[PDB]
């Protein structure tokens, strides 16, 4: 079987290689979506009348039909006070119309002016998404942000094994997505009270309690072994090979069970 390790690990190089190229693909077809509506007149006609309804309303209805044509789970747009003043789920239960998000990364980082990505659980709608932000930016002023969060399922569907697992892992180690949803939001590893807290406050993932799965290995290698401590009731250890994604802030990792 050690006779089949390398193939495995060289195997592994090609499903992180195909399933990077599935994230990529997926978050193409909305990363450029806040920069394409960000100059539009309905969102800097509503940044600028705020508080006249008939501008809201066609605001409303116009994002809500960009996000219908990108197939988006919201696209929403945010005062320059992080306040939401018009959004595509306007009309539905989950509606963010009035919930101010100036503490998100994503808010925080777009009203500086620049393009900003980030993942977490909503809040208002207690899904998990990843979002992209820009700047909606007119007679050279900064007046707001616009947003689009996407939902993860394509991504998560897109892992087909059923010989092998997949998590993305945050930089806590925290599991953000996975072939085996009960393994989200937990820790790889065994984490300190000071990460727990840390965490906890940055309210990526609300106020979610942050369990560890408890394995053991380096996580910072490219291929390592994930075990459990010697002489435990369950040894389910792995073959793990990992993929970071800088620009996504995610590490992509693939696990096989070791023998
Ligand atoms: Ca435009
Ligand atoms: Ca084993």
């Amino acid at each position: 079987m050690r006779f089949q390790y390398q193939a495995l690990l060289n195997e592994h190089q090609s499903q992180l290689d195909r399933f990077s190229s599935h994230i990529v693909a997926t978050l193409d077809k909305y990363a450029h979506i806040p920069h394409l509506i960000s100059k539009d007149k309905e969102l800097v006609d509503a940044l600028l009348s705020a508080q006249n309804s008939a501008q809201i309303d066609i605001t409303n209805r116009y994002l809500e039909q960009v996000n219908e044509v990108i197939q988006a789970a919201d696209t929403y747009l945010i005062d320059r006070f992080g306040n939401t003043i018009a959004s595509s789920n306007w009309n539905l239960d989950r509606s963010f119309i009035g919930r101010n998000f100036a503490w998100r990364p994503y808010f925080y980082l777009s009203i500086a002016g620049q393009k900003s990505q980030y993942f977490a659980l909503g809040s208002t709608s207690g899904q998990r998404g990843y979002y992209y932000a820009y700047p909606v930016i007119y007679a050279a002023e900064i007046l707001g942000v616009i947003v689009v969060k996407m939902d993860l399922s394509a991504i998560e569907q897109g892992w087909q094994n059923k010989s092998s697992y997949f998590v993305a892992t945050d930089d806590h180690q925290v599991v953000f997505m996975s072939s085996q949803p009960a393994w989200l939001f937990h820790s790889v590893a065994d984490l300190s009270p000071a990460q727990l807290n840390d965490i906890r406050q940055s309210q990526q993932y609300l106020d979610s309690p942050i369990p560890s799965l408890g394995w053991q290995g380096d996580l910072q290698a490219e291929q390592s072994e994930w075990r459990k401590p010697e002489k435990h009731w369950l040894q389910d250890d792995y073959i793990v090979s990992s993929r970071p994604l800088p620009e996504l802030a995610l590490t992509i990792r693939v696990l096989s069970p070791k023998i």
